[PDB]
């Protein structure tokens, strides 16, 4: 598993569950493309969106759809979403674990690379 | 001074001076359209980015260059850069903060709505 | 003003307003001995904590009852208080601002040193 | 396992391993005594640290040697350490995951409280 988002939420203190997510892989023309896309599991956690034949090098954008999860639970979030934008495997196949700690408000995300 | 940016620079402890930040606002298209830019100061604000004339209900998008701060103090960070992406609610009298606190794999922001 | 600190509420986006916060310096036999206290104001800040002549080098605690704070809420909070533990170098002209962003089952600190 | 603690690096982004926590319990008295300590492993986690059953109600600080990390690593942290004090297991048992993302000059903290 080379790309594992997590998602925890600051205001329940528990991990954010079905929180969608998408992930975008910039083209050569500067667009950014569909790459994968999933929705957290009950841990908060999302595996398998990619594999690491098709994780290549490039820019890469995982969007995380914070609003309609404030939403669901009844709270005016600020944020349409929460966007990393990264470049990987720049120097070879790495792992990625994007870590998510969500408010109504405020957000932060940090990111965990191993081999 | 309807919107206004703050950065700061979680290894240093010291406010991100010199970062540059763009604004972009969604057209009809669906597309993002230059708004504003400009750079932090020595405190690590940026004032002065419109007017509320200027800016009217719509989504906005503040991109902070977050990479080239961190090359240019010799650290590789892991973003291309910190994005915040937000609708402008304009309900009563509104001012918004965007603060952002920077470190070379992480970075927080958080928004102050007076 | 060489102490000043500021609080931040990310579940309503707005400075957090009456917040207690009391200082404590370590005395000489490991005991922590109040030093200064005050309420955050309208603006999330609290200022005049203490003078640079009574603020000499020393470990500091700046304790931040959160707890009364989410509280008066209407929301249970997790922790008791946040905490800042620090050493105040004294290197130099240097003003301390002690920043907290606040959740119910989360805070984080950051120091500005300038 | 009924109290946990995981501890990030947000400056090389990576686990901080290596680092010491101690926890301690609030006794009658109203003074802090010792109640289980131990140092995070490779993957920044510390698991271990009590039993359901020693872990009664009551007023816990966790405390993460943050500067002893910084200072392995050539840099001047600001913390001493990073404290989080929490009452626990006051409405029946619960299992407890606290979180700490570090960087020199802050460090945020997260709770992850669940059945």
């Amino acid at each position: 598993c080379p790309l594992m988002v997590k998602v925890l939420d600051a205001v329940r203190g528990s991990p954010a569950i079905n929180v969608a997510v998408h992930v975008f892989r910039k083209a050569a023309d500067d667009t950014w493309e569909p790459f994968a896309s999933g929705k957290t599991s009950e841990s908060g956690e999302l595996h398998g969106l990619t594999t690491e034949e098709q994780f290549v090098e490039g820019i890469y954008k995982v969007e995380i759809d914070t609003k309609s999860y404030w939403k669901a639970l009844g709270i005016s979030p600020f944020h349409e979403h929460a966007e990393v934008v990264f470049t990987a495997n720049d120097s070879g196949p790495r792992r990625y674990t994007i870590a998510a700690l969500l408010s109504p408000y405020s957000y932060s995300t940090t990111a965990v690379v191993t081999n």
